[PDB]
This record gives C-alpha cells, structure tokens and sequence, in this order.
C-alpha cells in the first residue's frame, strides 16, 4: 500500500534523525563490550570462542578452572587481541558487567527499587525472572515462589507511585490505562516435563502453577504475559493460556506472545482472534518475531520435520507487519504490545494504528532492558508508552540471558547490527520487507544416484501435531482386534506349523497374551537352511540393483504401516510411544541406506591401469546367513541384519527373540509384500536350548550376524570357528553385543543439558538398550549439585504402562528380566548407597524400580557387569584423568559420552575415551543410520558397525577378474589406461 | 637447412611423380568393390567391429566344427540381422591368401618362378605357429632345407632379372637368387634373455644348419628381428655367424627404426664390422610389434623401447637409412616400406650420396601396396618381395598382423589409399611433423607423494641386469655362517637353540644358523609390543606411513642383493627372487599410501548442529606367521600392514627362510622404526607356535600358509582368554587346487607356455599354482602333445643357474610330502610326463605331469605344493566349469578361451578370488591383482588391495552437539537453508 508505505518510511528517516547517531552501548567501539563484539563480528572463529566462553563462564568457580579456561579459548596472553592472574580479573569483570547491562538487579528488593528508577525516567516495565532449566518440582515450587514473592514486594509499593503521564484516561494507571505491575512467565519453567507427548499433563501441570501465580496478580490488579517458548511446547502454551482464559473471562489483564518467524503464526492468529470473539472475551498479544530461529532450524533439520520458521530474515519482518495490521484491525478484542527493537517495524506500527485510529490504550512498545538503547529513547520521544522488559535474579543464568543478548545483536541479518555496526543504507534499513522477501526469493530461486533421491534418515514422530498424537491410541485400539493368533514358521514361502506353542505376552500387562508362536526344533532349521541354500545360487545371480528395489519396497511397505507396526511395539515389548516409532523409522533407514549401498557397491570397479589388461573387483555373498536377532530393537536391529544379508545376495534364516516374535513376522509380511523370492528369507523362531548352537553349527551356513549378549555371542564366535565336514567357508561373524557406557560430567558441564541427558540415556525404555548409560562418573566438585538434580528430576518421572503416554519408562522384557535386574538392584544397593529409588504401580507387570545408586567405584559389580535394565551407578572421580580412567576401566567399549565445554578435556576424550561411539554434550543413545554408524571393539563386538558405509562388505567377499585383452599384438585402448 | 630445404623439394617432387603414376590405383584391400575392401572399411568407421572382427579372424582356424563356427559368428558379430558358414569362411581364407605365396612347398616354388617372369626378387620366409619344442623347431628348420632343395634344383634354369650390367646369372647382375628369411625365436622354443648364452647357442646352432645349406646355393640368408626381448639375443647370434663365415658376404639382419635403440644399435654394428673387417647388410624396417612393445613395457614398468609418435619412426628411418647409405663400402642396403614418402627419400639419398645401384634393393610384403610396388619396379627396377608360405593356421595370424598394419590410424597406406589425405602432409618431412606433434603433446599422487606404480621388474635384456646376479650371489657367498638372535625391543637376544639353515639345492651348503625363541622371549617379544603400542597408535598416520615409505627405498638400494639371498636359500630362479623383492617393495609404497588416504576423519552426516566423525584405530599385537614360499614379499605385506595402521608385530617367519625374515629386521632397523614396534621372533611351532596364537595380549593374527594349519590357528584364536581385550582378528590367505580351463577354440601357442609356467614356475610351489588343467574333450590331444614336448625341453636345477626352468623343492619334508603325492597320482591316473633330475644332493623332485585325473582323485583335491600337475579331460565346457568348482577351494583360475559366451560363463561361475582370463593364473601385483579368496583358501581378505587395511584396525565414531546457548558453527557441508 505505496501511500502508508510512504508515511512509514516518513516516519523511520525522522525516527532515525532523532537518534543523531547514538550507537547503543553494544556497538560503542569505545567501551570494552563494543570492542569485543566488533572483532566478533569481523571474526567468526572469535565469535563462537567469545560467545561459548560466555556461556561457560558462570562455572569457573575456582582459579584453575578459570584460567585454564581462559588460556583454552583464547590462546596465551601474547595471541589474545588487543582489547584484552590479572587476565582473571580483568576478563572477569568485564563480562560480569556485561551481564549487568541486561538485569534490573540480583534480589526482588534490588529489582524493586531499580524499576522505580526506571519509572523516574519514564518507563514502565515488564519483569522476568532469571532461572536455570527447571528439572524438577521444587525447581519449579522456587521459581512459583520468585513470582508470588516479588508480586507481594510489588504491592507493597505500587501505591506509592504515580502513573506514567498519558493523554487521558486513569490518573492512578501508567499512561491513564495500564496496570503499573506486570509480570512475564516462561510456562515451560513450571513443569520440568513439559512435553506434547504428554500433551494433557504438560498443560494442566503448567496451568495449575501458573493459576497460582494469576491470582496472586490479579490481587493487585496487575498484567501476566504468558511468554512463548519453542515450538515444541507452542500448542501447549497457547492450550495453557486459553484454560486460564476461560477461568477468569472477566480479567483484561492477561496476554500471550506469538511468534511471527513461525509460518503457523498467521493460522494461529486468526484462530485466536475467531476464539476470542466466539467465547466473547479480550485477549491481549504480544507479537514478537521469535528467540529460538537458529534452535527451531537444527531441531527440524535433525529430524526431518517442516522447518516451522520463515529462513529468510525478511520474512519474519513481512509475517509481523502483517500480523500487527490485523491486531491493530481488531482492536475492540485484542490488546497489543509491539515487541520489536527495528525502526521500520515500529515505523510501521505507528502508522498503521494512526490510519485505523487505534485508540492509543489499545498498544504499547516494548523492548529488552538494556539494549538499542537509541531506540528505547526515541520511542519514550515519539511515542511515549514503551516498556522495558526487565529480567532479574542469579547471575548464572545471567550469563545465558547474555549469550542470548549477544547472538542477537551480533547476528548478520539483525536490524541492530545493520543500522549501528554495519552503516547500512536507511533507505534499504526502511524498505518494506514484502518487497524484501519477493527480491529475496527471486534471488535464492536462482544429489542422489541411479535416478534415486539421496539418503535422509525417515522423520520422527511429531506429537506438535494433533494427528500424531491422536494416531496411537487409535493404533494400539486397531492392534488389540488382532489379537490371540498362532504365528507359524515361514520357510520357502511357506507356512510350516510345529505343535510347540509359546505364548508372547504384554510386559506391563501379561495377563494380555498377544497370540502363540510355533517353534521350529532342528528339523525345521534344517529345512529352512536348505531352502535358502537352494534360493541362494538364483539370488546371488540377481542384479545388486534388482535385490536394492526389494528393499525400497519394503521400506515403502513399512512407511505405509508406520503407526500400526509402532503399536505393536508398544503392546508386545513395552516401547514407549516415541521408541516404538523410532525403532520403526529405524528398521525404514537401513532398507534405504542399505539399498542405496549395495547398488554403490554394486558396480564391478576397474582397479590398476596398466593397457593390455582389465582387472575388475567387485564383491560377491557368501551363502546362508544365520540372523540372530534381540528383542530390544525388534524391527530395527532384526530388519537391519536380515535386509543387509539378503540385498548382498545371501539368503537367511531368521531367528528373532522369543518375546518378540510377533515383530520378527513383520519382517514376513514387509518382505512379502515386496514380492521377494522363496527362501531368501525364512522366519523360524525357536528356543536355543534346542535349536541354537544348531543353527550356527551348521555345514551350510556361511555368516552369522546376531545382536545380544556378550555371553552368547562369545559363545557363537567360538563355536563358529569350527570347520565341519561338508562346510564350505569360514564362518563370518558379524556380531553387536553389550556395553557398560559411562558419561563423564565435567566441572564446567551445563547442568541444564547434563541432568534430562543422562537421565534419558540411563531410563529410556527402561535402560534396555546396549548404549545405555549405565555408570555416571561425576567430577568431584560438581558431584553434590548434580546428583540433586539428576535425583530431583527423577522423582518427578512415572513408571507405568508404555502405552499411557503420561509414563517415562515401564515394564522390563519379561519376569526373567525383572528378576535378574532387580537382583542387581540388590547387589549395587550392598555396593553403593541408594539415591533414587521410584514408585511402581501395583498389581501385575514386569516392573523394575527406576535405580540410583552412588558411591560406585570400579572394583565393584554394578560398575562392571551389564544390567541392561534401570539402575543407574553414580560414581565420584577426584579428577578428570581419574573420570578418563574409570570410564576406560570395563572390558567393554561400546558407546560412551562427556557432558564438558573445555577445549582440552574434550580433545582428551576423543583421544583416549575410546569407544565405538562417543558423544560430546548430548545422550549416548539413539544413533542413527549414517550420522551415527553404531559398533564397537573390547567385548562390545567385532567392529563391524551397523548404519555405515563399511557394513555390507562384511557380508560379501571381494573377488578379482583379470583379462589379457591383447589378441595377436593389438589390445582395445580403454579410457583409464595409461597410454601414449 | 638450406641444403635439407633443397633436398626435401626433390623428395617431395619424387613422391608427387609417384602419385601422379599411381592416380586412382589402390591397393585391392582398399577396394570397396570387393568383400575384403568392404569388411576394412566399416572396420576402419567402427573401432568396435574392427576389434570384433580382427579377433574373429585371430580365432578363425580354430572353429574346426559346424557348432564352433556358427556360435562364434553370433558371438562376434551378433543374430544375422545385426550385422552389416561356407561362405564366410571363403571369404576369410580368400582374405588369407593373398598376402601367402602358397601352401606347399612345391606351390610356393612354382609361384617363386612366376613372380620372377614378371619382374620380382624374393625373400622366402616359411609361416609357421609358434615353436613351442624341440621337435617343433626342427620341423621349422628341415622346411627351409627342403625349400632350398627344392630351389637349388631349380635356380639353375633362372636367368638373372634385367640390369645395368654385371652378372647375368644374378639378378640385376649382382644379387644373389635365392634369398630366404628366418625368425630366430622359431629355432628355439625356451629363447630367452634370462638365459642369454643358451639361447643364442641353441638358435645359433639351428640357424648355423641353415646358412651353410644356403652357402651351397650361394644365396642369402636373412635374419629377421622380433620382440624387443629377443633383440640382443638376435643381434649377437648374427654377429657370431658372421665370424664364423666372415668372407661369405650374403648374409643379413633386420634393424627396426621404431627402437630408441637403434641410432646406437646401428652405430655399433657399423663399427664392430669395421673393427673386424667383415661386410654386412642391413634390412631396416621401421617394425612390426608396436602395440605390443608399448603394453608389455607398461606392464612392467620398462621405459617403452619404441617411439611413441607416428612420425618419430619415420624420421629414424630417414636418418639411419642415410646411415647406412654413407657406409655402402661396408654395409648393404634394403629398404623395407611400403611408405612413399620413405621411399622416395631413400632414393633422393642414394643418388646425393651416389650410392651403387648393387648396395641398395628395395623390399615390400607379398600382397600389399600394389601400387607402390608397382612404382617401385618402374622407377628402380629392384624390388624384391617378402614372400611367406605355409599353412593356413599361420597363414591367419599373418592376416591379422597385415590387416592392422594397413587400418592403422597412423598407417601410410590407410591415409592415401582411404582417407583422401593431401599430397602435401604426406610427403612432409616427418622430421617437420615431429617438432609439430611435440610441441602439441607438450600443450595424480596425493599429499604431494607421487601416485602408486609398481616396481619395475628386472630386465634382462639389459647387460647389467644379466651381470647382476652372479655377483650378488658370489657377495651373498662371502657373507654366509652368521648367527641370527631373536630381535626384541631394539634389541638382539641370542638363545641356546640354533638351527641350521641350508641351500635347497644344495643342502651341504650351510648359508647360517637361526636362534630360536622359547615361550619365555617370545612371551618377551608380545610384552615389548604391547608396551610400544600406546605410543605408536598415537603416532601421527602419515608419520607411520613415512616409516614404510623409508623401509621401501631401503630395499629398492638393495634389489639384487636381497634377491640373491632367495637364490640361494628358498631355490627362488632369479626372475622369481627378484619378483619376490618387488613385491615386498609394493606392499610398502601401497599400503603408506593407503593408511594416508584412510588416516583422516571423515565426517558423515549431513545434519546441522551435528559433527560425526568416523575414523580407525588399531587393535594392539599383531601375531604375524609367515610363509617360506614368498619370504619377503608375504612377510612385509603382513607386518608393514599392521604396522602402519598402528599395530605393533610379533613376527615368527619359517625356519627355512629365517634369513630372510631377518631382511625384515635390517629394512625396519633402516627406515628407524620405534623399538618394540616389530619384533623377530622364529622358533619351533611345538614349542611356542600355540603360545604365540593362543596368548592374551594378542588382538590380531596375520596368517599366510596351509589349509591344515590356517584352520586350528581360527579355531583356537576364537577363544577369549582372561585378561584378553578384543575377540581376536584373523586375516588369513591359505592354500589353492587352481584349475586353468583350456577351451575348444583356445590360442595353444599362448595356453601352453602359460600353463607350464603356471604349474611349474617355482617348483609349483605357489598358492595361485595350477596344479589342475581341465581341457575340453575336443582339443585335448593337440594340447597335451605340445604341452609334453614343451615341457621335454625344459631342464630341471639348481635355481642359480638360469638355464634351469626349475629346481629343487624348499626342503626334505616337503621333497619326502610331494613325492607321497605324485605317487598316489600315478596309481590314480597316468603319467604323461616325469622329468630327469641331477644326481647327487638336492632336494629335487622330477617335473611330473600326470593325465586321467577326474574330481574324485586325491590329487585332483589336494594342495601338494610342488611340481606335480593333473590333466583333466572335460567333456563339454559346462562340465569344465563343474570341475573347476568342483575341489574346497577358490584361491585362483585361469581360462583361455577366445568364446565371448564361454568367458561370459567363467566371469560369472568360475568363483574364485582372482580368475584370469588368456594368460597364467600366477604372479598378482599390487592393487593390479588384489589377492585371496573364500572357502578353504582365506577368510575373504585381499592383500594389496584397497579394502585390506581396514582388516588391522577397527572404526569409531565421534558425535559432538555443536549447539550451545542456541547457536552452533555452520559447517561447509551442512543441510542448512
Ligand atoms: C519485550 C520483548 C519480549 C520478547 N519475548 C519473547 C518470547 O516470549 N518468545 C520469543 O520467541 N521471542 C521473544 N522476543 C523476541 C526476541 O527476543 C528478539 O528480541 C526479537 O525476535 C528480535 O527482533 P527485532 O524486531 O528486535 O530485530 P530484527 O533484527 O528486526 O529481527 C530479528 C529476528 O528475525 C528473525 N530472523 C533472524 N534470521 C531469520 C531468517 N534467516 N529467516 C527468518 N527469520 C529470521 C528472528 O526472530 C530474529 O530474532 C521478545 C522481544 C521483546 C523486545
């Protein structure tokens, strides 16, 4: 709209004019500040040492660490630029009063008496309280309490002050209209399991303290905003702030932020402003563009989500001026607060509520304390109502909200950084960001082989979405009508019934008998090796890239059943809702990983170039593969092994675990109904006392891959090393088994990312996993805080039954399982000492208290021996070479991780913390196809790895054709010969 | 230059009257009127039918039946639909005949006649396979004493063709009228420069027969050139004729202008025929064996003897024919070309130089450039044709050499008498073009090291190569008696246990005496290396990878002498030796450069926020058993594997080459390895060979030798032991039965020799031997037949002697083992061959061939590991292939076979790690040949191969949340926006 267009550019110029050049304090290549962010934005390898030592700063809590820190982020003294123990206290003091910059104060009395000051100069304020992660209940109880505490301080006080000056109205309100007091609240900091998993329980328990925290405002008749988070709890916040809502319809004083970098943000919106007016009520909105953009683009790209934010800047200034325009419209029903530090978008603004006269008591300006300061003056100047929102409280989580600060002014597309640091054009600064976005899509509008799309691991499950999360009970109804069949052998193509029936029952309900499953003595082994060894020679001889589509259409076949296969799961072997899923995507990604190798492997390779001569290398399968398969990973593992062998042209047998097998016919069903010839795959579960050593003793089998225990699988690799009468190859053993992993916490950990880290790695499916986190070695000055935590955090968990989303974790495998672990409970509790010990529901189920012991030192046997349940070892190391010691003290070598922000800690752990799989700063669990290759070495494997581009060769052997193709003195002249 | 501007006008002027006369006139090959004109021009539009068609004809003689004949047309040239029985093979055989002056000797003689009445000399060369024997070459020379029977009766009757004056008996009145031309390779079946004197003397003595038959005629005797390989051989059988009759002035060798050698080589012959005042005459060619030369020195790593641009060959000949010209006193002429442009400038040089017209003759082959030779006869007057007879076997592998000499994209002919080339570029000064050509041709190793290329091997058409190693074996002589220590942590340790060890073929040769290591040292050696293993896994991997690279060229400084010591004690020929360091030199430079590439993280994933690195670690103790057969080639690729990927070795070689293994020591001592790194440690498998295997601290076993002893090491390493840290790895290459598959339609001259050499090259005492020669039902006779007779050529020796083929077996065990064998062989089938042996001490057993062996016959089955092959006679090709696969083991194969369909089958069903189509299924180089099979030949590991070093390590991963406070770096390879 070219005239309003113009008054706002009208606007922004005299705005920018009233500035006379102020440079906020960020950007005052005078101060200390200024200079360090003007080499960090000339710099980037400074940027991220600067900004990351920030973060870690409020943990050097003694000499050493601090300078030890200061030398490993930024070099000796002599490297260090100019700007820059005496180092310790200069360093330190300046970033102390950096943090200072951004925070009304430490205490409520010191925030109280600041926000008078602030009034003085004529601001209002919105105030928030500085906190860590809340990790637990009394975390949470704590922040509740901060708020009810400064809301009493508040009212003691307001009376005394006077309003801020308007133009009419209220005398005893800010500008005529507005509550003196308002407060912000993070929702998510109210329940440290907020999680849309549980969408139900996340919202009531948030809605119940922030209830708590409303009437407390609404006593002094103050204003709570409800603050926006990320968009994995977005639909929570916005369910939590309509309950609230509807409680007190008759409470003006109660707002909401919305994002306008969010592509959601128009629909919710409108939703909203349509809710609002269907249950005749106001609703105030703070629209903002968003404070998590570089966290929402990575969480998506990681997991193969939508990207729910605009990615180009102008974008998210188009959506907000958009979205302001139809605030502003509705007026009558929705207060607003511009939330913005850019001249055009509160350019905009202002002229848009001037040309739909929009009474000024229906918006205000708002901005963060402590920053673009020019700004925050010229709209005291030009608009009179602005406030400042004004954190206060512990430093610590000071220095986040200023790494936060910093990321933000610093940015490349920031408004900030282009108006102050970077001389930009005004005109360019003041262009409406619609013509913005149509040049810069313009611009940006100017791989895979054999015609398929390249490898990308198969998307999450999503439970933002109302679909996905009704989509389980749904499934899990849908499974129970199926219920209480016989499942046969599966052997050429055929069913083949035996008359030895075991029953597979639900391990958090085993009065619930999922169906029977036949068991195939050796006369069926027999048979069904026969039947691959007959398939064999057809299937070798089948181009490697007609085996590949036998598995991309099993993995279409699987796609197409995702939810229904994940129920199965759920009920048969007690995988949560999230783990079912995952092992369902997971058996998805090795079929089309596993594809897309063999048809790179595929192609006979000319090797030398030497004329006269073609060698050829290529690989061929070796014969009937034995797969022996967990129950731990029922479709992942199982279709991982079995799909590898058959597209490298071998044939299998199949065993999968007894109290799976249900799942081990999934992999029946996929294949057939891809269409894969008899005998290349046979399914014959059966119990090992009678048919084990059978099936790997064999003549005719050629390799063996089996996933489990380190005792069987010892046990199968000795055994097949025997060459019988009759056999043709060396057996080939591609074997996973256990792990005793550790993760190290290092003194300068980030207690808010260690604690729901380890305590997934350790409780996740109730621990059942072989990169488990079973033994936490904790540095001993670190130690007492984050065992409070981890302890903390686990007593607000539930153990029940998987298929109630509300639990963490639930029952283990079967009875035998649950007694051998807590058996080991029993041992480590003679060991250690008891931290944590959880509630179990009553009655029937295979439940296993979630365990927490300390005082776990090496020599003992829960330090030691694999559990594969959910009793976590706490173990207390002097010092880091002593936690490197520990974590390397097992006969095990599997996965392992180090929660540290040291440069020269993590340098020595990738060197000698020597597992398979090693994480830094994050769960060890979960890895997946091709970014995390999975295996290791010790008694964790043979070092073959699952997921990775050397696994299929361990199923084939390497052949070599040679060629003389010189006849009578002439040689055809290939295109790699060395020649003339 | 003025003066060369002057001559060259007159050149080309002489070349432009040539064409003038020709106008229009070509060579009946280059008739597209006719079928063969037809067939080399679509061959000439489309490479692909000239190959399938050139390759039909070299296969033509041997479809002997309507079955073979009509599938091989389908094979080659598609159904009768996609191209372009009786019939073709009238074609083919018409095609044939034109370049051969008959079948007979009778025939031949009569057309002889004929061709005089017109006008034309000749030259009588008698066309024949290659001679694969004794008798064989004698069938050769008693052809050429039959013809000059035939001819001197004859002669007589002839009068001398038309010239200027002189004799009129003698053609123009001076030349000779018989003149005959003999391949000197043909009167010896075992010519070869690795036995230089033997193989002069022997073709000598033939040719010697020959040439005094011609003395009686008083004719002249030619003799041609061949391959390089045989040049010097040729060169000195010419020179010592010559002495032997140095007033007899009719004699005549062939020189070949394509040879960088041969500026020198005729400079030389020149001065040597002064020095001994003696007459020659010289036929210079420009050569026949282009291709040939230039593929078979790039396989081996030779500089290429010959020029490799078009117009280098024709200014040599230039050059060396005006040589030759200037020193007519001394040196008779024959220009042999076809080229105008050569022509012309040979005779513009002889009249500058004004040459006599007796000094001087010009040659072209019988069949071809019609036009030019017409020319020639009009101009010149003395022309003279090559002129072969003979049988039609031979009469096709001629065929096919006349037909690519004439569709060369480089050819003469092809460019005037197909291409419509312009006058002016063909009689261009070809020195001219070669300055042009250069200058145009004037206009990757990684980590700045330079690419992988195997060593060269040894060269014996060399003089110094030849002379080396009786001086390296004399040095070796000098040194023997010494007592070998175990070599632990740096250190040499000397124990009371010594055992001797001898020269195979000659056991009371003593070359030293090996200490041997009891559990205590070699329990010493394991605690050394585990010791040493923290520092060198954290050795930087290009740095080990130097370690190698410093080892490698401290044995290329010592290539003969490390060769003589095989020599000497394992009885390697000195071919073998040699190829024995070679290879060890290979492993070196393959695998630094392998564990360079495979050194540094790779991170995998695409995910932001995200870094996963993978990247390998070693494992610890590598055990490593050595064998004796290849002792230091299987040695170092085994120890110099699992040393440069971070493992540090325990080494035990075999007793009998324990000098050898201590090679080892004195290459890794050189290159400055780490103590501990690589310890030496033989002993007495009773004694330590379970303790070595079995012991904890070993993570790794590195295997090479028997079945029998390959198995109990995998099933007793499976164990886990207390204290031990990984389940330990087995890389293992064990035993072969190979089979070399001879088709129906087979090349025998190539199939025989390759398989002699594959069976007894070393005493047969390879893993990749053929020790099963299955042959088609149809064939089996005539290959047999000559394989014998080749085989009765071939002496039985001690291996420091070069006339030997083969010599005495590793030691009496295995003498006392392989005799067993044969034994049981002959009361399983028949022996066709068994071969004398010296008298007196060796460990010799006899060259031994034995046929009627079927798959269910012991040693049809089992590895013997010596001089003993099985013949097999296969009834149709789908049985051949089922005995092939028909023992427990799939190490190596061979085919020769000339069916697309048949080799099409092999590829696919013959499964064995390294099959070998049409050439010896022994000798794998280095990445060439990456080597090792599956079922009782090895666990699917290929030493020098690209997948090998993976086998000594074990792969990890590294995953780091790079997102701190809601920011992460953006890495290069990120999915990002
Ligand atoms: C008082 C106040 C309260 C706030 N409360 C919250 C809250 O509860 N929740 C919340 O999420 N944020 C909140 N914010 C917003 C956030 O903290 C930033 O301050 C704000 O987004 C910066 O925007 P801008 O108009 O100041 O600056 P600009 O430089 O104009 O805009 C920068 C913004 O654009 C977006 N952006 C950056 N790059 C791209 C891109 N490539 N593609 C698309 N978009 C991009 C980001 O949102 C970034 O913050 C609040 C802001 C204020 C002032």
């Amino acid at each position: 709209n070219s005239e309003l267009n113009t008054k706002i550019v009208n606007r922004g110029k005299e705005f920018f004019g009233s500035i006379s050049g102020e440079k906020p304090s960020l950007f005052n290549k005078g101060a200390w500040m200024g200079k360090a962010m003007d080499w960090s934005m000339q710099n980037e390898q400074f940027k991220i040492q600067m900004f990351r030592f920030v973060d870690v700063f409020p943990s050097l809590t003694t000499s050493k660490l601090l300078t030890e820190h200061i030398r490993e982020y930024f070099g000796n003294e002599q490297d260090m630029p100019a700007f820059m123990a005496v180092l310790n206290k200069v360093l330190t003091s300046n970033i102390e009063e950096m943090a200072r910059q951004f925070i009304v104060g430490e205490t409520t009395k010191e925030a109280v008496k600041n926000l008078e000051k602030l009034r003085k100069d004529g601001f209002a304020a919105v105030v928030d309280v500085l906190g860590e992660a809340t990790l637990s209940e009394e975390e949470a109880e704590v922040y509740t309490n901060t708020y009810l505490e400064l809301l009493e301080a508040l009212k003691k006080e307001q009376g005394s002050w006077k309003g801020l000056p308007g133009k009419g109205g209220d005398p005893g309100l800010d500008w005529g209209h507005a509550p003196k007091v308002n407060i912000a609240v993070k929702p998510t900091a109210l329940f440290c399991l907020a999680n849309p998993q549980d969408f139900e329980g996340s919202v009531v328990a948030i809605l119940d303290r922030m209830r708590r925290i409303f009437k407390k405002v609404m006593e002094l008749n103050g204003f709570l905003c409800i603050d926006m988070e990320s968009y994995r709890h977005k639909e929570i916040i916005l369910e939590v702030f309509r309950r609230l809502k509807l409680e007190y319809r008759d409470y003006p004083h109660l707002g909401i932020v919305l994002q306008a970098y969010l592509k959601d943000n128009d629909k919710d919106l409108d939703d909203l402003l349509a809710w609002a007016k269907e249950h005749k009520v106001q609703i105030s909105v703070r629209l903002v563009k968003g404070a998590y953009w570089d966290y929402e683009t990575v969480k998506a790209k990681q997991n193969d989500w939508e990207v729910p934010v605009w990615t180009i800047k102008a974008e998210s200034d188009a959506a907000y001026e958009r979205q302001a325009r139809k605030i502003l419209e509705n007026h009558q029903i929705c207060h607003f607060a511009c939330a913005s530090h850019n001249i055009r978008t509160i350019s905009a603004v202002m002229e848009m509520a001037r040309e739909l006269n929009v009474p000024e008591d229906r918006y205000e300006f708002q901005v963060l304390y402590g920053m673009a300061e020019p700004v925050r003056k010229g709209i005291l100047k030009v608009a009179g109502r602005i406030r400042l929102y004004a954190p206060y409280g512990n430093m610590v989580p000071g220095m986040g909200y200023l790494v936060r600060r910093l990321l933000e002014n610093t940015a490349n597309e920031s408004f900030l950084r282009q108006s102050f640091a970077e001389d930009a054009q005004i005109e360019r600064l003041l262009e409406d960001p619609a013509v913005t976005v149509e040049r810069e899509r313009a611009a940006r509008a100017a791989k895979g082989l054999g015609g398929l799309p390249p490898f990308n691991n198969e998307a999450m499950v999503d439970f933002t979405r109302a679909d996905h999360r009704a989509a389980f009970p749904k499934h899990i109804a849908q499974v129970r009508t199926q219920l209480g069949k016989t499942y046969p052998l599966f052997i050429n193509g055929k069913e083949v019934r035996t008359n030895d029936l075991i029953p597979t029952v639900n391990p958090n309900k085993p009065s619930e008998v999922l169906g029977q499953i036949c068991q195939a003595g050796t006369t069926e082994v027999g048979d069904a090796i026969a039947a691959a060894k007959a398939a064999f020679p057809a299937w070798r001889d089948t181009d490697p890239r007609t085996r590949a589509e036998y598995l991309l259409k099993a993995a279409q076949a699987a796609r197409k059943r995702l939810f229904e296969l994940s129920a199965w799961q759920v009920l048969e072997i007690g995988k949560q809702w999230d783990q079912a899923y995952a092992d369902v995507t997971e058996a998805i990604d090795f079929l089309e990983y596993y594809a897309r190798e063999m048809i790179r492997l595929g192609q006979p390779q000319r090797v030398g170039h030497a004329p006269g001569e073609l060698n050829h290398y290529f690989y061929e399968p070796k014969g009937v593969a034995a797969v022996i398969a967990p129950w731990n990973f029922p479709l992942a593992i199982s279709m991982g092994m079995a799909s590898a062998a058959i597209v490298t042209g071998n044939c299998v047998v199949f065993k999968p675990s007894g109290i799976t097998s249900i799942i081990g016919w999934h992999l029946v069903e996929l294949f057939r109904e891809a269409g894969l010839p008899e005998g290349v795959f046979n399914f014959t579960p059966g119990r090992g006392s009678v048919m084990g050593d059978y099936l790997v003793d064999h003549p005719d089998i050629s390799l063996i891959a089996f996933t489990g225990s380190m005792e069987t699988g010892l046990r199968i690799i000795e055994r097949a090393a025997k060459v019988h009468p009759g056999q043709a190859n060396v057996k080939k053993i591609i074997s996973e088994m256990g792990g005793k992993n550790a993760i190290i916490i290092d003194d300068d950990a980030d207690l808010d990312e260690a604690v729901p880290h380890v305590l997934y790695s350790a409780f996740g499916f109730q621990g059942q996993k072989c990169s488990a986190c079973s033994r936490v070695i904790v540095l001993d000055a670190v130690y007492d805080k984050f065992i409070e935590r981890l302890v903390s955090m686990a007593k607000a968990t539930k153990v029940g039954p998987s298929e109630d989303p509300a639990n963490y974790m639930g029952a283990v495998a079967d009875d035998k399982a649950m007694k051998s672990i807590k058996e080991y409970a029993e041992i480590g509790k003679r060991e250690g000492h008891v931290l944590y010990e959880s509630p179990v529901p009553a009655g029937e189920g295979y439940f296993v208290p979630m365990t927490i012991i300390g005082g776990i030192k090496p020599e003992h046997r829960i330090a030691q021996e694999e559990i594969f349940g959910p009793v976590l070892a706490v173990m207390r190391a002097k010092d880091f070479d002593q936690a490197i010691e520990w974590a390397n003290s097992t006969q095990f070598a599997l996965t392992g991780g180090i929660f540290s922000r040291s440069p020269e800690h993590l340098a020595k752990a990738r060197r000698e913390f020597r597992v398979g799989n090693l994480y830094i700063n994050r769960n060890n669990t979960g890895a997946l196809v091709e970014r995390q290759p999975f295996g290791g070495a010790r008694m964790s494997g043979v070092g073959t790895k699952a997921g990775g581009p050397d696994y299929l060769l361990h199923f084939m052997d390497p052949r070599v054709v040679t060629e003389n193709t010189m006849r009578r003195g002439f040689a055809p002249i290939e295109e790699d010969d060395d020649w003339v």
